[PDB]
């Protein structure tokens, strides 16, 4: 139907968005803690400590395929990986600080990303 297609045209376009989104917050990562999924292999308990676990490439993959519907879908992805961290590693350590920095930098791209998204429906 045309309805089919302007509903994912609409899906195109908030794809093209949250790309864009999605570059802004990695930019805040510059050390690229979160760029991948934590290793198994080198932290093999890490799943009895983190039920859901996150990382910008696995974010990328559901983007990608037009995997996210929302802006809601993709902020719960994003919290994902600042909240694993902040649980996983101590306050005292390189990998905690770096997760409080991307949530308080990520914030301001979030806040107008949501306008954006409001505001062009």
């Amino acid at each position: 139907s045309m309805e089919q297609v302007a509903m994912e045209l609409r899906l195109t376009e908030l794809t093209r968005l949250l790309r864009s989104v999605l570059d802004q917050l990695q930019d805040k990562d510059p050390a690229r803690i979160f760029a991948q999924p934590v290793s198994l292999k080198e932290v093999p308990d890490y799943l009895d400590h983190i039920k859901h676990p996150m990382d910008f490439a696995t974010m990328r993959k559901r983007l990608e395929a037009q995997g996210y519907k929302n802006l809601h879908e993709f902020e719960e992805d994003f919290d994902l990986i600042i909240d694993n961290c902040m649980k996983y590693n101590a306050r005292d350590t390189v990998f905690y600080r770096a997760a409080v920095r991307l949530r308080d930098q990520g914030g301001v791209v979030l806040r107008q990303a949501r306008r954006e998204v409001d505001s062009i429906g």
